[PDB]
C-alpha cells in the first residue's frame, strides 16, 4: 500500500463543518435565538402543487438582506420537497477567485443524476389557511398531510394524525452561506484557502455551505445514512456514554483498516434518514452530493433537553450540513417503514433486475495469479463439492496495471479460462478502475487525453496523480462523452480476452488517489460542466459504475442483457446499477458482527444488493471464524469471499475438516434458497422492498424491535435468521417478534408460539440459526448442483409454514436471469396461498393465460414436493391429497407425521408433478 498511516479530517479540520457546528453552538447558547431568515410573504404564491417565495436572510446589523428563493413542492406520492437556492448565484453576480472557470451557480444536477420518477406535482394540494404570518398546505392521501410554513422566523412543520412529526428550523440552525468577496476588515480563518493532507484547496468560491436542523418529534430512533461501521439505530454525536463526539460523515473515501463503531466516512454515502417508533414512521432524503455531516442528539423538547418541569417525550434533533450545492430535501410521512422506502425508491430508483448468477457464491482474492491458478481453483471447488458461480480477478491480472489489458506472462489464454468456466455455467469477473495509467504505448490513455475525457485541475489542466499504476489520469464519468467512449472499450472484439461470461468489478472509484488529500482528489478539481470536485464528490463513484453498467448492456451486435457490476463507492440511486460491498474489512469477530447492521442499513437506504468480504479482507481468520463467516455470508444479498494480498490462501476447501463440511452445508443452503433469494430481488426491483429486512421494517408495531440489528427476515419467506457472530458461542438468543408460531428450519422444533419473547436456540459451530414464521410459503430447490446455471431446469419444493390460522401466503418469481424479456411479460410469478385445507398457485399479477423460448422450456419444470409444517391433526390417517392442474385431477401420496415432543406435526407430498407455470389447486385432508 502507498499510505501506511492515514489522515482523516476530524470535524474541526473541515472548515465548513467547524463553522456549522459553531453556528449550532451559538444558536443553542443564545438567549431567544431567532433564525435570521424570513419569508417575504408578498413574494409567495401557491399554484398547482407548488409554493414559491423569497426568503430574505439578514446578513449584518444594518439589516442588509440577500434573496434565497424557496420552492416547496407537494408531490402526488404524498412526499414533499423543500429547496432553497441563492438568487445572486442563480444570476451569476459573483466573482470566483484565482481566475477560476468554476460554475458560479449552486450545484443543481444532483436531481439529474439521482431522480428517476416520483416528481408529479399534486394539483389536489391546497392552501387550507394563509395569512401574513403563516400558511398551511394540506396534501397527501385524502389531504391527510399538512405542512405549516411560518414566515418569520422561517420554519416548516410537517404534520399528520393530529401531531407534528418533522420540523425544519425549530432550533434555528438554517444556514445558507451567501457569497462574499474576500475582504480584510476595515472568524474568517476557514473561509478561503485550507490545507490538509499535503494539499491546499484554493477555494475559489469561498464559503457556500448549506445546513438545517431537522427534528423528529416524538421519535427516539433514527436510521440510515450509510455507509458507517455503526449500529443500525444511529448514535448521538455530541457526546455522552456510548455516543460519538463527531457528526456522522459522508465523504466517500478509501479508508485503510477502517475501524469499528465510528462516525468516520467509508466508501459510499446515501443521505437518507428514517425515524421509527411504534406504529409511526417518517423520513427525509437530503439530495446533496457534496461532503455532508449529520449531528444527532436526543432528549426532551425543551431547550435544555435534560430539564425538569417538562414532558418526557423524546425528540431526536438532527443537524445536516453540506459543503456546497442546494439545500434540497424530500420529506416522507409514511406512516410505515415499507411506505417510506417504497416512496424513496420511486424517486431514486428500485434495485435493477440482477443477473441470476450474481446471487450465487463469488470466489475472490488478491490475486489469482495466472489463468492456470483460476482453472485449478475451479476444479478444486468441484472436487470438494463446494458450489460456486463466479471467480474473480483482482488487479494483478492486468499488464502493469493498465486496464483493458492482460498480463501476457501470467494470463496467456483468457478465452480458454473463460470457456472452462462456461462448461459449468460459471462466470469471470475482472476488475476495472477509473485510474488510467499515464504511460506511452497505451491507446486508452491517449484517447482519454485527446478526447478531453479526464478530470481537470483547478486551472483546467488534465489532473494527474498516483494510484496502482503509478502516475495516472482519471476518467471524468460525469461527462456523457466519457461514458459513451467507455462503452466502446468493453465490446468483446475490443476488450480482447473477454467473452459473454465476463462481468466487471469497479473499485477505487471514490476516487482513490494515493498522493491526494484523504486519499482522494483535490476539492478544486474541475469536472464536466465546470463543477468543482467539492460539488459532486459523493456522486463520483456512481457516475463510474453508471458508465460501466451501460457498457455491459450490449458488447456485440444484437446483444441486450443485464449488466453485473460491483462498486465500492456509491450514492443514492446506485441500486439501479449493481451491487456494493463494504470494502476492506478485517478478519476478526467484531467485523463479522458489524457486517450485519451494515448490510441491513444498506437495504433500508434503498440499496440492498450489499455484502461484506467473507472471511474479512485483512488478515487470517481462524477456522471457526471463517466457518461462522460463511454462515453469515449466505445471508448477504451479495455473497463473496475475498482476501488481501498478504493473507494466506483460504479458498474454502483449504479449511480442513470438520470446517469443510460445515462450510459446504452453508453453501448448499444458499443454493437451495436461490429461488427465494431471486424472488426477494424481484420485490426489490418492483418497489424497493429490502432483500433482508430488519425488525423495525417487518414489525412496526413491536417497539422492542427498534434497537435490534443482529437478526432479519429474508425476502418474502418468513425466514428469520440470527447468525452466530461471537467467538466460542454455542447458543443464540433470538428475539421472537410476535405471537406467531416459529419453527426451526432444520428440525421443525417449535421455538416459540403465542407471545413475543427471547428464545434460546442451541447453536454449535455446525448450526445456522434459522426459523420459519407461520403464515408463509416459500420455494427452494433441493437437488444440489455445482452452480446456479445448472439448477435452472430443476424441480421446486414448496414449504408451507402454518400457524394456528392454518393459512399462509408466499410467492416465486422466475425468468431467464439474463435478458430484458421480463419487461415484455416473459416470466413466471406465482402467488401461493394456503387457506381452508387448500394450496393454490395463481399468477401474481392476475394475468390471463405469447410464450417465448424460455417460457416454453419451463413447461418441463415442476413443483414436485410440498412440505407442510404445522400440519393439522385432522390430516392424520389420510393417505392422499387431490391435485388439480390444467384441467386434470389426480391423487398424490402424502405422509403425515404427528407432533413429537417440541417437533411440529408436518406432512410431505412427494411427486406432485405440476408445472410451475400453471395454476393449480391441491386439497389436503
Ligand atoms: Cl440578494
Ligand atoms: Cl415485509
Amino acid at each position: 500500500e502507498f499510505v501506511k498511516e492515514h489522515d482523516w479530517k476530524k470535524c474541526d479540520q473541515s472548515g465548513f463543518c467547524r463553522r456549522n457546528r459553531a453556528y449550532a453552538d451559538h444558536a443553542l447558547s443564545a438567549i431567544s435565538w431567532e433564525s435570521p431568515y424570513k419569508i417575504a410573504p408578498e413574494t409567495g404564491s401557491f399554484k398547482d402543487g407548488q409554493y414559491q417565495a423569497i426568503i430574505l436572510k439578514t446578513i449584518n446589523d444594518h439589516g442588509e438582506t440577500v434573496r434565497l428563493p424557496l420552492t416547496v413542492s407537494f408531490l402526488e406520492s404524498g412526499t414533499a420537497r423543500v429547496t432553497i437556492d441563492e438568487e445572486k448565484r442563480q444570476k451569476g453576480e459573483i466573482e470566483l477567485r484565482h481566475d477560476s472557470k468554476a460554475r458560479k451557480e449552486r450545484y443543481n444536477e444532483a436531481e439529474q443524476w439521482v431522480i428517476v420518477g416520483g416528481m408529479t406535482l399534486d394539483k389536489g394540494a391546497k392552501v387550507d389557511y394563509e395569512d401574513k404570518t403563516q400558511m398551511t398546505v394540506k396534501y397527501g392521501p385524502s389531504s391527510k398531510f399538512e405542512a405549516t410554513i411560518k414566515f418569520a422566523p422561517f420554519s416548516i412543520d410537517f404534520k399528520r394524525d393530529g401531531a407534528s412529526h418533522i420540523k425544519f428550523n425549530d432550533q434555528g440552525l438554517l444556514n445558507i452561506e451567501h457569497w462574499r468577496p474576500k475582504i480584510d476588515p476595515p472568524d474568517d480563518s476557514t473561509w478561503w484557502e485550507e490545507s490538509f493532507g499535503g494539499n491546499t484547496d484554493s477555494k475559489p468560491r469561498g464559503p457556500e455551505s448549506v445546513g438545517l436542523d431537522i427534528s423528529f418529534v416524538g421519535y427516539e430512533h433514527v436510521f440510515g445514512i450509510p455507509s458507517h461501521a455503526s449500529p443500525l439505530s444511529l448514535k448521538q454525536t455530541r457526546g455522552g456514554e456510548g455516543n460519538y463526539n463527531e457528526p456522522y460523515r459522508m465523504y466517500n473515501a478509501d479508508v485503510f483498516e477502517y475501524i469499528l463503531d465510528s462516525p468516520m466516512t467509508l466508501y459510499g454515502s446515501i443521505p437518507f434518514m428514517q425515524a421509527h417508533r411504534k406504529d409511526s414512521s417518517v423520513g427525509i432524503f437530503w439530495l446533496n452530493a457534496a461532503e455532508t455531516w449529520v449531528d444527532i442528539t436526543k432528549g426532551k423538547d425543551s431547550k435544555n433537553p435534560l430539564a425538569l418541569g417538562v414532558k418526557s417525550k423524546i425528540t431526536t434533533r438532527t443537524h445536516w450540513f453540506s459543503e456546497s450545492g442546494l439545500l434540497d430535501v424530500f420529506v416522507f410521512l409514511g406512516p410505515t417503514p415499507k411506505d417510506i422506502i417504497s416512496k424513496y425508491a420511486e424517486l431514486t430508483g428500485t434495485t435493477a433486475m440482477p443477473q441470476e448468477f450474481s446471487l450465487g457464491y463469488h470466489q475472490c482474492r488478491w490475486n489469482y495469479v495466472s489463468d492456470e491458478d483460476v482453472k485449478d481453483v475451479d476444479r478444486k471447488m468441484d472436487k470438494f463439492n463446494m458450489p460456486y458461480d463466479v471467480i474473480w480477478l483482482d488487479i494483478e491480472y492486468t499488464d502493469e496495471k493498465k486496464y483493458f489489458t492482460w498480463d501476457k506472462h501470467s494470463f496467456k489464454d483468457p478465452i480458454g479460462m473463460g470457456k472452462q468456466l462456461e462448461a459449468h455455467g460459471r462466470k469471470l469477473v475482472t476488475i476495472i478502475d477509473p485510474h488510467i495509467k499515464n504511460t506511452n504505448n497505451y491507446p486508452v490513455v491517449d484517447e482519454l487525453k485527446s478526447k478531453d475525457l479526464a478530470v481537470k485541475t483547478k486551472d483546467g489542466s488534465i489532473f494527474e496523480g498516483w494510484c496502482w499504476p503509478g502516475s495516472s489520469h482519471w476518467i471524468d464519468a460525469f461527462n456523457p462523452a466519457a461514458r459513451e467512449w467507455w462503452k466502446g472499450l468493453f465490446k468483446y472484439d475490443k476488450f480482447k480476452g473477454t467473452m459473454e461470461n465476463t462481468f466487471i468489478w469497479n473499485d477505487m472509484n471514490e476516487p482513490s488517489v494515493f498522493n491526494g488529500p484523504e486519499v482522494t482528489m483535490p476539492k478544486d478539481n474541475l469536472h464536466h460542466g465546470n463543477w468543482e470536485h467539492r460539488d459532486v464528490h459523493n456522486l463520483n463513484g456512481m457516475t463510474f459504475q453508471n458508465a460501466t453498467y451501460h457498457a455491459l448492456l450490449s458488447r456485440k451486435p444484437g446483444e441486450h442483457r443485464r449488466p453485473f457490476v460491483l462498486t465500492r463507492a456509491f450514492f443514492a440511486g446506485s441500486q439501479r446499477l449493481g451491487a456494493m460491498w463494504t470494502g476492506d474489512n478485517t478478519a476478526d469477530w467484531g467485523y463479522l458482527k458489524a457486517s450485519i447492521p451494515m448490510v441491513l442499513s444498506q437495504g433500508i437506504a434503498g440499496f440492498p444488493f450489499a455484502g461484506a468480504d467473507v472471511g474479512g479482507f485483512f488478515g487470517n481468520p481462524d477456522k471457526d471464524l471463517l466457518t461462522r463467516w460463511y454462515q453469515t455470508g449466505i445471508f448477504y444479498p451479495f455473497f463473496r469471499a475475498h482476501a488481501h494480498i498478504d493473507a494466506r490462501r483460504r479458498e474454502p476447501y483449504l479449511t480442513g475438516e470438520p470446517y469443510n463440511t460445515i462450510i459446504a452445508a452453508a453453501l448448499r443452503l444458499r443454493y437451495s434458497l436461490l429461488p427465494s433469494w431471486y424472488t426477494a430481488f424481484r420485490h426489490a426491483h418492483l418497489d424497493g422492498t429490502p432483500i433482508i429486512k430488519p425488525m423495525f421494517y417487518t414489525h412496526p408495531s413491536e417497539e422492542a424491535g427498534l434497537p435490534i440489528d443482529d437478526q432479519f427476515f429474508i425476502g418474502n419467506t418468513g425466514l428469520l435468521a440470527k447468525p452466530v457472530t461471537d467467538k466460542d458461542r454455542t447458543s443464540v438468543d433470538i428475539w421472537i417478534p410476535d405471537s406467531e408460531v416459529y419453527y426451526d428450519y432444520f428440525t421443525y422444533d417449535i421455538i416459540s408460539a403465542a407471545k413475543s419473547k427471547t428464545a434460546t436456540l442451541d447453536a454449535p459451530l455446525e448450526k445456522i440459526p434459522l426459523l420459519m414464521r407461520g403464515g408463509h410459503v416459500f420455494a427452494r430447490r433441493d437437488i444440489p448442483r455445482r452452480s446456479s446455471a445448472l439448477m435452472k431446469w430443476d424441480p421446486y419444493t414448496l414449504v408451507v409454514v402454518l400457524g394456528n390460522d392454518r393459512k399462509a401466503e408466499g410467492d416465486l418469481y422466475v425468468d431467464d436471469g439474463d435478458s430484458f424479456d421480463y419487461e415484455k411479460g416473459q416470466y413466471i410469478h406465482r402467488r401461493f396461498i394456503f387457506d381452508a385445507n387448500t394450496l393454490t398457485s395463481a399468477d401474481y399479477e392476475g394475468r390471463d393465460d405469447k410464450e417465448g423460448e424460455w417460457l416454453k422450456k419451463m413447461r418441463t419444470v415442476n413443483v414436485e414436493k410440498i412440505i407442510v409444517v404445522g400440519a393439522p391433526a385432522a390430516w392424520k390417517g389420510k393417505k392422499t391429497v387431490t391435485v388439480e392442474s390444467e384441467g386434470k385431477t389426480w391423487a398424490a401420496a402424502i405422509e403425515y407425521n404427528p407432533a413429537e415432543k417440541s417437533r411440529a406435526a408436518f406432512a410431505v407430498v412427494k411427486k406432485v408433478g405440476v408445472r410451475v407455470g400453471a395454476d393449480f389447486k391441491i386439497v389436503f385432508g
